[PDB]
């Protein structure tokens, strides 16, 4: 679920996901168009392709189980929408922890109009 991915962003990175992340660029949050902005931002279109792949799943609201294997996270079994839903998750988190290297302030509520350019997923 959206609340869970929102903790497990704050786990990895100490980052509140609210305001951090969630509009951020092209692609983190809400909608997605136009080329990301950088790593970050392609963290979130790679998220957003990961989800794009559960039609008939519902990982706004869907909830996973996961744990810690030293500091890994390994998601458990649930239904198989919950296990895809969480290694998406799992995925982007650690993308971006990854990537808080180039993380920019200047993105957050990135405007919309700028999104220019086109990527397939």
């Amino acid at each position: 679920s959206l609340l869970e991915f929102g903790k497990m962003i704050l786990e990895e990175t100490g980052k509140l996901a609210i305001p951090s992340y969630s509009s951020y660029g092209c692609y983190c949050g809400w909608g997605g168009k136009g080329t990301p902005k950088d790593a970050t931002d392609r963290c979130c279109f790679v998220h957003d392709c990961c989800y794009g792949n559960l039609p008939d799943c519902n990982p706004k609201s869907d909830r996973y189980k996961y744990k810690r294997v030293n500091g890994a996270i390994v998601c458990e079994k649930g239904t198989s929408c919950e296990n895809r839903i969480c290694e998406c998750d799992k995925a982007a988190a650690i993308c971006f922890r990854q990537n808080l290297n180039t993380y920019s302030k200047k993105y957050m509520l990135y405007p919309d109009f700028l999104c220019k350019g086109e990527l397939k997923c």
